[PDB]
């Protein structure tokens, strides 16, 4: 599994969703 946090990732084409981004924390 991972140890990231979910963000409302958005695109220019396609749309937005829940992405585990993983910020260096």
């Amino acid at each position: 599994r991972s140890v990231c946090r979910q963000i409302k990732i958005c695109r220019r084409r396609g749309g937005c969703y829940y992405k585990c981004t993983n910020r260096p924390y």
